[PDB]
């Protein structure tokens, strides 16, 4: 029936996100995004510990995919008979059928195709969702990202004006809940199946031992941490598919944040931290005013320092003593 | 003193609610509500598990009470002398003496009228509050409901439109503490004193053992599941006294929100997933699209899928296509 | 280079806070603070439980500071030899090198003079961060406090009417931290480094042994409760560095409230409870209706009543039967 154009897009790996129009003279497409699951035991942390993640094109978080308000959204989602475990998916973009899980459950060896219409603008999760205990377990083995529905006029403040970014990255944000030993060490499994009489007694008790960014400690640090220069305006999507988070820039602010990640609402402005519903995405802007070292956390510091939720930004560009100086260097006491 | 005319109200038990105008032509009234405490061992699983519950009109939650801004809410508060404990009401939604608290203090045998005035819109906790550490205990043992103040020309949406509700359901969330023998059952006690001791110890490591929506696991599903046509506008009045809460409907939205829950507030638009403030009442109002199954949760899905937290709706209607379809279903992989 | 008129303040220890203007006739100016860190063991509970606090200025939380948008904060932060570690500041009111952290490290003995301008209006976090797991140590050991900057008019309700306060009070929220031996009973150390190990494992895991206003339980009461008269509009500052709170007054309301903290954005109003974002700093207002006691708490009642999270307000005026009245005394029911 539905007579529009097509266009693939090529997905990109997490944090960074496919190229896209913000404001477009396009009308509604059809766009065109595969997925393929795939179950993989993975290091989540700098001491070796292992984890048997199940995911979304091979990463965690799945990737972001952008799309804008009235396109068609059409997913391939796959599911190799390498796999041992059915999986589907529910976009929390899309109305009806539970999202699309209801119209996407696949055993191992199969593939189906789901279009929904892209009616609401915002970020939104997307997650698996295969049925009753297994819902939540799927999800914080790290079955989850994010879509992105931008307006076709790019965003706004709200207060008439765009407000367009230089770049944008996707951070999300993986609970996750890995058992311990009568020892007190992590334990390793075999497969997902037999990690989750154990793992589904922890998750039960509400305290994830590991809180990360893109699926590791560490993940957006070094050589992958986040990059801006002074003067760049820097999109940052932060979702959470199960579990509250706080997002807060060190040394920065959020100019313009949709904490509930929705553009039909205007932004509030000049946030120091703000709030990621879990099962849901946020939106947060910032033009960078100073070089160096950022961090970028969940504000429970202790998941942020101890448990894995800290990524880096590294800034280039000239010092503004005007916003901020060293009066007097560190000096014995007079 | 206070010459109005007096209105009698049928509480109903949730998560029904009784019958009301939106907008009114009516002036303020005095309208009359009884709530009787009842304390009483309950089940609250599929497994049988049992539960000193203390409830106000014999159901968790509380019967929503509704009224209209610049009405005078009287409640006779019974407490009978077949109930154990001393009880009271705290009104969120009122001004002075602890909500009402410090004036409506009965032992059993005894009852108390109040009365206040609605001077603020919105959706409100009432709870009972007996003073010091059984605040708490009288709390997440279920004596807590809520009441919605609505402008008397109804709601809108802050941009001069009117927004009318078709029918409304009051989700009441429950957290519960239940201990724990040293085989790892679920204890069973009798009578709330002789549950106190263990209840009071796991209560403040803040872990429940269940959250429920209507005072059980599956409360809201099956020939209770909630109920709507596509093309009917369906407010979710949801309310927590203690902890915070993620609503989501899964496969719809919140087409207006208003998570704090205060119409003097604009309602948010198009959210995936909202937050109740443990504390308080939000209302979001949908419009059904698709018809089938939803399932309405908090969206920690642990919480959801394994500690009780999903109602159901089965709404009848006609599929909508162009909305969302299924492409190609489930098939090998070429 | 900054040729600006120099002005000192004289910080007052919480829940008061320094003489200030709300809208001011004054231009930019360079205001001076000194705050002097102190390591000491304190009592935190009415049982005696002791604590290995880390404090500015003595206090928990450190003193409010207050400034107006555009103002040069210029602050000189002591670490005298007596304490054993070395400290930091961090500011989330300002823009550069980690809100101050990564240029303000000193050890015993030294001090360091810092200056930023207050770019942003709001109400923000400033704490301790000195690096890696040090940095959640130091903020739930007490080392955080609050700034307020103020705009140049004064605060307003976004519908251009003013919105003046009477008083203000800093209520700061501390998580704290108190491992227990295998008797059951909360262990005392004879130094920050000798609670470290034990303390480390417990914060991990997430769940305070207390949750306190001003730094024990039970402070911001008696003699040293709140006060207001009816009439009065009193701003009521929170912040939490490091954990999510929902504060409530018991028996009122928020008559205007941004829970985000920040002036840039329109209050909400009539609100119930309203939520502070772990690493975060929010503001109510209220105008007193009625006289008595009110609590003040975070309304997880469980955190309030059995952890430590209340204060009280006592209230002087003249009762208003039209708002609340008792219209039957407790009696035998009929
Ligand atoms: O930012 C969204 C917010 O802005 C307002 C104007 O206050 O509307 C703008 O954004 C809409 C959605 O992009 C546009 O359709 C509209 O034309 C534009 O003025 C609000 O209505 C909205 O909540
Ligand atoms: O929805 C509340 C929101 O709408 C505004 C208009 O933007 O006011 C409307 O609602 C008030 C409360 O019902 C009415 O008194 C008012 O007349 C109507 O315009 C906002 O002021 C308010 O925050
Ligand atoms: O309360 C802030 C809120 O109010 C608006 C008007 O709706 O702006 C007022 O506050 C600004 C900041 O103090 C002033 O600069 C402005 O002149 C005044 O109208 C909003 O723009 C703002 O979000
Ligand atoms: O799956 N390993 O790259
Ligand atoms: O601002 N840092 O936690
Ligand atoms: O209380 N039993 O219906
Ligand atoms: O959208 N469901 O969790
Ligand atoms: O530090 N004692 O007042
Ligand atoms: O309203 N008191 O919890
Ligand atoms: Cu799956
Ligand atoms: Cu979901
Ligand atoms: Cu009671
Ligand atoms: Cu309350
Ligand atoms: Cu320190
Ligand atoms: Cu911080």
């Amino acid at each position: 029936d539905l007579k529009l154009p097509r266009q693939k897009v090529e997905l990109v790996a997490p944090p960074f996100v496919h190229a896209h129009e913000q404001a477009t003279k396009q009308g509604p497409k059809i766009v065109e995004f595969k997925l393929t699951i795939e179950e993989k035991k993975v290091v989540i942390d700098e001491k070796g510990t292992t984890f048997q993640a199940m995911t979304f094109n091979g990463s965690m978080p799945g990737p972001l995919m952008v799309v804008h308000e009235g396109d068609y959204v059409e997913t391939t989602l796959v599911n190799p008979a390498t796999n041992t475990m059915p999986h589907n998916i529910d976009f929390h973009s899309a109305t009806g059928a539970l999202g699309g899980g209801a119209l996407t459950l696949i055993n191992p060896g199969e593939q189906v195709v789901l279009r929904w219409k892209a009616t609401k603008t915002g970020v939104f999760v997307y997650h698996c969702a295969p049925g009753g205990p297994m819902i939540p377990w799927h999800v914080v083995s790290g079955m989850n990202g994010a879509v992105m529905v931008l307006p076709r006029d790019g965003l706004n403040d709200g207060k008439g004006h765009a407000l367009k970014y230089d770049k944008v990255y996707y951070v999300g944000e993986q609970d996750m809940y890995v058992p311990r030993d009568e020892k007190g060490n992590f334990k390793s499994y075999d497969s997902p199946g037999e990690a989750f009489t154990d793992t589904e007694e922890m998750m039960k008790k509400l305290i994830p031992s590991h809180v990360v960014f893109n699926g590791k400690v560490g993940a957006l640090t070094g050589k992958n941490a986040l990059t801006a220069n002074v003067g760049e305006n820097v999109l940052i999507v932060h979702s959470q598919a199960n579990r509250d988070s706080r997002p807060h820039l060190i040394g920065g602010h959020g100019d313009y944040v949709w904490e509930t990640g929705k553009f039909g609402n205007a932004p509030e402005v000049g946030l120091e931290t703000w709030f990621i519903r879990g099962g849901s995405a946020g939106a947060a802007m910032y033009k960078f005013m100073q070089p160096g070292i950022y961090a970028y956390v969940t504000h429970n510091l202790i998941e942020a320092a101890d448990l894995g939720a800290t990524a880096h930004f590294k800034v280039e560009g000239k010092w503004n003593d005007d916003l901020m100086t060293q009066v007097k260097a560190p000096a014995e006491i007079p």
